């Protein structure tokens, strides 16, 4: 059980912030509910930070901050169905403000209207148009996409690092967290299926859509992987770090006691979540400098 | 004038946390009042973080985190008169937690009972005893001491970087900020001399004690200097960075709109202060990784 009252307060505010309405609630409605939920917690932009909206590799992006020698590509979460540039605007703006690195957020095509591999193709399109040193970072589904981008980009345009924030990485579901945290606040194991079904339909699953089931992970970017402890996806982070290290990749697992999935939104009201984002920023800075 | 309501609420809470009534209050009483104000805003330790108290170089210190290849030495502020390990505990613990670098905080001898150079002798004693790659960091009076440490240690035992947080650095008081922010919340130009008087008493003014007046700054550690805009000391940061860079030292000046002196304590309730500490942690990480 979570016992931190600040986190309990954040959970209650999230649940109130998102009406259950799970009937005749299209992906379009879920998009409006998610954006409304994020707006509850969304922080302000730094006043002096330059922000531009434009297409990169043909994909709508938002660019935060002046051009820098190293960039950060941020891939937003939302189970491949929801989210966008506005839902994660404050996270991306705060990375740019804290590190002085230009941040590129990607508005990739969403499921179910666009099935896999549309999402990774859009991240690749942006990545390949950057042609510049960059760290890649993402939360939840965006962590998966960041990991899949790294798996596809092991050559000379390798990300300097991958910073994966409570990612889903296509674990097989047998790891302890899936049962331990099956009834976790904010994300139940059973919710993962709805986003799986929207992402792939029922045909074949592209193995690249399951980074943890990829047989050979060698040569991908070094990784900082942070998990919410009270989250069915927690042990995807543990397992991925274990596999990366086994494949010769420098990787660190940070687990966050008492925090649920989605806690980036709690950083303005939870010390644990605030400290987690502080460690995430340090990891981004670390990877950026080491390049 | 500050108009951010979060910062105005922090100022109002600070003023309520600290009933003025000076008039014969002893420095020992001011220490009790400072600690009591700090406790209102002090965040919790990361629960898994190893923390120990030990005398290092003969000076009581607190060590946060496991041994690391690069460490952080933190020097608390308090006008050379108040503060200690407990007043800044959360700041130092959050540095170690976010960066994974071991943090060593120094409880140097305080004025007026101990006058200069007691304080720098104590920082020098810890620095020399540690004998390791480290960033040095400090707020307010701790920033002056960190800058003075760097000026005194320019051989191969130089810090990898100096992170100076709303420091007083020995400006003559003629810069605009001393007039513009003379009536600022939390710190006013009128209060500044009392701290100098306590630090030196009757003694000689050692050039080391006025980093901004030191003729030759060549060869000191690269700097990240962050000022509060609504602080009479703001322009000490601008002036030191200007002189550092002219002396061939890499230095970054970050000024914080809408923030008063002492805003580290506001990072749990102010987005502006939270983002500032996020940038401070990145600067520390950046210096550690370069080194």
């Amino acid at each position: 059980m979570i016992s931190d009252p600040q986190v309990l307060g954040f959970i209650a505010r999230t649940e109130a912030a998102y009406p259950p309405e799970a009937n005749g609630a299209s992906a379009a409605d879920n998009r409006r509910f998610y954006d409304a939920m994020c707006a509850v917690f969304r922080g302000p932009r730094p006043p002096g930070l330059v922000v531009g909206d434009r297409r990169i590799g043909g994909v709508p992006c938002r660019v935060y901050g002046a051009d820098s020698a190293v960039s950060v590509v941020y891939v937003h979460g939302g189970g491949f169905v929801v989210g966008g540039l506005d839902s994660h605007d404050d996270v991306c703006a705060e990375i740019a403000d804290a590190t002085g690195l230009q941040v590129i957020a990607i508005d990739y095509r969403l499921a179910p209207e666009h099935r896999w591999p549309a999402q990774i193709q859009d991240v690749q399109a942006v990545w390949d148009a950057l042609d510049r040193p960059a760290v890649i970072a993402g939360d939840s589904a965006g962590g998966m996409l960041s990991a899949a981008l790294c798996l596809s980009r092991r050559g000379q345009r390798q990300p300097l690092g991958q910073v994966l924030i409570y990612p889903g990485l296509g674990g097989d579901g047998s790891a302890p967290s899936y049962r331990e945290n099956a009834g976790a606040p904010l994300l139940r194991t059973e919710d993962l299926a709805t986003y799986h079904a929207a992402l792939h339909g029922d045909g074949p699953v592209d193995p690249l859509a399951l980074p943890l089931q990829v047989e050979d992970l060698a040569g991908v970017a070094p990784a900082f992987v942070v998990s919410a402890d009270v989250d069915p996806l927690r042990d995807d982070a543990r397992d991925y770090v274990q596999r990366l290290r086994a494949a010769g990749v420098a990787a660190e697992w940070r687990n966050e006691p008492e925090l649920p999935h989605g806690y980036l939104r709690a950083r303005r009201e939870s010390d644990r979540a605030r400290r987690s984002f502080q460690a995430i920023l340090s990891a981004i800075m670390r990877f950026a400098v080491r390049g």
